[PDB]
């Protein structure tokens, strides 16, 4: 219509439509490992679907998990000891019940484990998920098809075959890592993997079963999820472990020396954790020669987790700038050096190979001017953590006022104090400047507080600890950085069930219906 | 540096630096005739920069005045009798005496008006600044020098000249408006202008000698302002009243018949203040004919702004997209119709000719598509009021979880109560959902959490009206919109001095600094 001339008369009502992609919502952070049950640790099977119910009820529509790779001894999903494969010991007996896979009489006798014990898990329930396993590879029916379709699926294949050969060769094997095995295992001869296979086919097809079934259980877990309008968010740590398929399989795409031992290792520089600064320990990326077959390695990691999530936390997404490199042999982080990043050029890889991508930035530590200009090159959120927001003046970015809109604003991650536990030991000063920006009534009720203080941002995305919705201590943290025992063990009481939390889910669905997160 | 190579050893320290152009900050709502002193109505004298060191101390750096034009008999700047003037009656005659055009002694005697009354006002001054304006082109000195840059600056002549005629011609004859006047006059032809300028040239020559005066004294204010580290925002109506010389010299670019009548004339459809529609009832603009010589009249205005102010409010915005246009005749605005804006051409040209502007749009009412995209394509931050954020659910854009940075904050304008009136009419479910989202001490000071809840916007800017800062009721309204008594007169009680409002002072500087607006 020229310049002058009357509108139609419904342009009072052409008004302007809300974009589905900017929808505000809120989430909770809970690992499947924390899950009640008889069996010393939580599993994909009954607990998971009554908390994406629970979780359904408050309002919530996003449920974030930590890494589900198979951990390393203490418990880290960050040093797993696999990129790709799906941890094991999360698989329900309950459910492999269901499937035909186990009998009732079979499963064992409860034990008490009111935090989880690794070891204590494993000797409990790898007999039977290897005897379900067993009879799945004996089978000829459904299930067998399922099993051999995923099998030769080609981008299972390209992590599935050097894992389970791995697995294997380790288990031949007394060495502590794969540094002292014999050279033709350690450089992945033909003819020593071929032996390999012949004398070890049971244990790989055991061991691809039970991708097979933790696969199963995991996308059952979030098809569910899908039906109750949640998504869920992993997490994909930023290194693997020395001993590891990954870096097995593919030495010249690490910083390793000629006879495969690591030159630089992972870690940050002196910060708020420690005074030595937190040396991880884990092998460093070569990244120029990754850069030369397109990073593919980087590119099936992706992949695999657009297989198993909605949308994905990068770890440490600042190592992608600069990455802090320690020598092999330090007993501290901080005697190290900042190295260049890949930058761009490995997610312009990603967006080419695997599409688009539900990515968050976990841009916490030392933010540089190239950390922060990636992260908006790439369009990815960054993160606002309301634990750091009272040092320092006004300008602190993680105070809500500062927030932006396309962030995700957490009260705590996984490495963090509980609210409880952080208000309990927090220095004075940073106390009465708390209460200045935050509405609190009693102290025992401070999670509600910094809770109301995360929904009420601008910030498109709030995330919460289960932890700070039960109110729960500092013997709730799930990890306090540089450290090595004790972590990683936090389970939800075994008196508390998600049938008991209809305060916890009413007075949650009224602050998001308060803030616009419904 | 290349991919893997070390950083330099500053790389730690390579920090963002925050964008100087990004600075939150904060201001106050204030018109110069609300300052007090014995003249009837507030000038720009001492008052004006005791305000400007009041304002320096509580850390805010933006003052925002309405319309500096000689408004319509009603007090009302938004249907002035001129569009690039300024009201001569915001002139200081105190500042006079300082300039040597009058003496001590003919100053006159005080007059109580805790409230402006424009006529009052104007037999008790005008007297005096034409005896002033008389005694400068009659001088030789300096300031006589001043008088000729000023008429010669070919940017003031283009409106200056015009405004004068038509006020001598207005002195001339008894008429109402000018479509009464006598055809050669009424549509200037130039034998009957010369004979004005014959009989008139002493009225034009001290009308725009009073025009160099209050350039004078406005130019004095804001360079004091800067001094200060205060930018001021103006105010550009959207549209000028009937009788004036913008549309008496301008005819083609308005929308009237061949005999000079406006056939349609300007307002808004049913809304929040009137059941049938405010009627405002000035002539509209030609926007087609306005296209073709570059809207140079537009352009003008901004260039004429650009010389007042450092930012400029655009009044009702929305207009330029879409405007309601009611029939001449009518008695109310409820039957009219919506008629398409120029958009972005307008802009264009302002840009073309004038460089860069600081714009603010005033985006309030109903807010179509195209109103939402004409704002974000010229990049202008659009206004929350906080008086309209708890009607409707959480998705009212006026709520501070969904303010945007770049925008302005207001806890009302010039058209709504003040807080405290606004909170003593409020309905009750309105109410109850006001207390949940605000900090509420008293509700005496229910003034201060609305301020409050201001600052800790997300938003760039934040401006609060005088009357909040002093905590007053609704007797201290400005302006009701659609009405014709009663507004454009309130004034600071003449016992409130800027020497006693430290308290007031420190409270606001607290609330700057938690939130980051100093
Ligand atoms: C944890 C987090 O750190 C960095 O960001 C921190 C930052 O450092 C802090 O300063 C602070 O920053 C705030 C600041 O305080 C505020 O003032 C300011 O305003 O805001 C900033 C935020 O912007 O907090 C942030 C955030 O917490 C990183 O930047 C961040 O990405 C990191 N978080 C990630 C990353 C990892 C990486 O793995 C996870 O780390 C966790 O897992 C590891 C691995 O298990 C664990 O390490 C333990 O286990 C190792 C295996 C062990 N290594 C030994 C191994 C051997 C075998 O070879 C031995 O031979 C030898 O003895 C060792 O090498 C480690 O010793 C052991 O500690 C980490 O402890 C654990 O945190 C994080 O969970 C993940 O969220
Ligand atoms: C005022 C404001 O109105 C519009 O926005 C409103 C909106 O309409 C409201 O509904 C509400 O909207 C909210 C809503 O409630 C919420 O639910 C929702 O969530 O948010 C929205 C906000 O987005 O509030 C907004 C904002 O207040 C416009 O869109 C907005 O731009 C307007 N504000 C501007 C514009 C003007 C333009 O004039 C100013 O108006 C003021 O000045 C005029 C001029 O004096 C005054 O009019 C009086 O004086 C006239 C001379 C008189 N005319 C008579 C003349 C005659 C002869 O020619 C007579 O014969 C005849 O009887 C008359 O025509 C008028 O009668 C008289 O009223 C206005 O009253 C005065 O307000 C605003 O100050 C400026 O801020």
């Amino acid at each position: 219509i020229s310049v002058g001339e009357d509108f139609p008369s419904e342009y009072e009502q052409w008004l302007p439509v809300p974009d589905p992609e900017s929808r505000r919502r809120a989430g909770v952070l809970l690992h499947p490992t924390s899950f009640r049950g008889p069996h010393g640790i939580g599993d994909l099977g009954e607990e998971a679907f009554r908390f994406i119910d629970w979780l359904h009820s408050t309002g919530c529509s996003v449920w974030q998990v930590l890494p589900l790779v198979p951990p390393d001894e203490g418990g880290s999903p960050y040093a797993g000891q696999d990129a790709n494969c799906g941890n094991t010991l999360l698989i329900s007996l309950d459910e492999l019940v269901k499937d035909g896979l186990l009998i009732k009489d079979e499963l064992p006798q409860p034990i008490d484990a009111d935090s989880v014990n690794y070891q204590t898990a494993n000797k409990l329930k790898s007999p039977l998920i290897t005897k379900a396993a067993k009879r799945l590879i004996d089978g000829n029916g459904e299930l067998k098809s399922k099993l051999l379709d995923f099998r030769n699926d080609p981008s299972i294949s390209c992590w599935l075959e050097d894992a389970a050969y791995f697995a294997a060769i380790d288990n031949t094997l007394n060495a502590y890592s794969w540094f002292e095995w014999p050279e033709p295992l350690k450089n992945r001869h033909l003819s020593a993997l071929e032996a390999i296979y012949e004398s070890q086919k049971e244990f790989i097809d055991l061991f691809i079963a039970k991708q097979f079934l933790f696969q199963r259980q995991w996308q059952k877990v979030r098809e569910y999820a899908r039906r109750q309008g949640v998504d869920i968010m992993g997490d994909m740590p930023i290194y693997v472990g020395y001993h590891s398929a990954d870096v097995w399989a593919n030495k010249k795409h690490f910083l390793l020396n000629k006879k495969g031992f690591p030159l630089l290792v992972s870690g940050v520089p002196p910060d708020l954790f420690s005074e030595t600064g937190q040396l991880w320990g884990s092998p460093l990326y070569d990244w120029k020669a990754m850069e030369s077959d397109q990073y593919s390695w980087w590119v099936n990691r992706i992949r695999r987790a657009q297989d198993l999530y909605d949308e994905c936390r990068i770890d440490h997404f600042r190592g992608f700038a600069g990455f802090w490199a320690v020598p092999s042999e330090a007993k501290v982080a901080m005697v190290g050096r900042w190295k260049v990043g890949p930058g761009k050029s490995l997610f312009d890889a990603i967006s080419k190979g695997v599409g688009k991508i539900k990515i968050i930035a976990e841009d916490l530590g030392v933010i540089t001017k190239d950390v922060v200009e990636l992260r908006k090159s790439i369009g990815a959120p960054g993160m606002a953590v309301l634990q750091f927001a009272f040092g320092g003046g006004a300008d602190n970015p993680h105070l809500p006022h500062n927030h932006e809109v396309n962030q995700v604003v957490y009260s705590g991650t996984h490495d963090n104090d509980t609210i409880r536990g952080w208000w309990d030991t927090l220095d004075q000063e940073e106390k009465s400047k708390a209460m200045k920006y935050l509405s609190i009534a009693g102290e025992d009720d401070i999670s509600w507080s910094v809770i109301q203080a995360a929904f009420s941002s601008t910030a498109q995305t709030a995330i919460i600890p289960m932890q700070d919705i039960l109110g729960l201590g500092s013997s709730a943290r799930m990890n306090t950085p540089a450290t090595e025992v004790g972590n990683w063990g936090w389970r939800i009481p075994s008196s508390t069930s998600f049938d008991n939390l209809e305060t916890e889910s009413d007075r949650l669905r009224d602050l998001l219906s308060l803030y616009g997160r419904l």
